[PDB]
């Protein structure tokens, strides 16, 4: 489903990486649920670099999607794209958000993350807090926790470490730094194996719980390995707007023009794309919302 050949031509590319919470029963739909995380990833084999931009789920945006969807062209939180249109709408909504075509797309459910961490023999994280990082309170199911200090945790713990939010003053932004951390570390671990055999085993270990836009076919490793060095250096960024409360008691995130442009172009420079002087997006800007631009409005 990838009308892109960036990997077959060792050209820099963008992949929308997503963590999906598909729930308890996966009958009707197996890949339907909520965007538990959204990160736009850039990889440039040439400049030998990688960047990760987390996308705030509470960002106010005009959902983009297929006409056959009741929620297309509707103002909601960015979180709602996947929620009411899954992968496709999330992708479309994200492409319109950043004003760019997203080469690939990858989604992994919670088991996948859990398994993935465990597959590389777990990871080591530091709990800067005094209490145990946990979400048993709001999700008694996830009883695992991360005691204060440094520890090598497992998949289950790792999941809890990247979901925690309410005990973190930084809320969803704190929660995201941690989300990026787990991703970056699991890669560092994978790559260290430095074994194509070890890789095959790992991608198959998560195989049943992750769906990609990639071909992953055979003869795909020479091509992909071409970017293994690029993963050696990751610059992480967080896309965020100013907080705001609307007609409904619901709290949102409204991006400013000055910011969203810069971030787009920063990403564009990564994929070797021309940057724009004037901004275009499907998201509600801080200025057009507060009529701060002296327009007819």
């Amino acid at each position: 489903k990838s009308k892109s050949h960036a990997i077959e031509e060792t050209k820099p590319f963008s992949i929308l990486l997503m963590g999906v919470d598909t729930g308890s029963e996966h009958r009707k739909s197996k890949w339907s649920g909520n965007s538990d995380s959204m990160i736009l990833v850039t990889i440039n084999p040439k400049t030998n670099k990688t960047t990760m931009t987390s996308l705030e789920r509470d960002v106010l945006i005009k959902l983009s999607g297929p006409k056959n969807n009741g929620q297309t062209g509707v103002e909601a939180k960015l979180n709602a794209a996947y929620a009411s249109g899954g992968a496709e709408m999330a992708l479309m909504t994200v492409q319109d958000l950043l004003d760019i075509n997203v080469d690939y797309f990858m989604q992994i459910n919670m088991q996948g993350l859990v398994d993935l961490v465990n597959a590389v023999g777990g990871i080591t994280v530091t709990n800067k807090f005094d209490f145990p990082i946990s979400i048993a309170a709001n999700e008694p199911e996830y009883k695992a926790v991360v005691e204060p200090g440094t520890h090598k945790i497992n998949g289950e713990q790792a999941l809890v470490y990247s979901r925690m939010r309410y005990d973190d003053p930084e809320g969803d932004y704190g929660r995201q730094k941690r989300q990026r951390e787990v991703i970056q570390k699991v890669l560092k671990k994978i790559l260290a194996l430095n074994s194509i055999s070890s890789y095959k085993k790992i991608l198959s270990a998560v195989s049943n719980n992750m769906q990609t836009n990639i071909e992953i076919s055979s003869k795909t490793i020479p091509n992909l390995l071409a970017y293994k060095d690029s993963l050696e250096h990751i610059k992480s960024y967080q896309l965020k707007g100013e907080d705001a409360t609307l007609s409904d008691g619901g709290s949102y995130q409204i991006l400013t023009k000055k910011h969203l442009l810069a971030v787009q172009n920063r990403i564009k420079k990564e994929l070797d794309k021309k940057r724009s002087k004037t901004l275009k997006t499907s998201a509600i800007l801080y200025e057009d919302y507060y009529g701060l631009e002296h327009h007819h409005h």
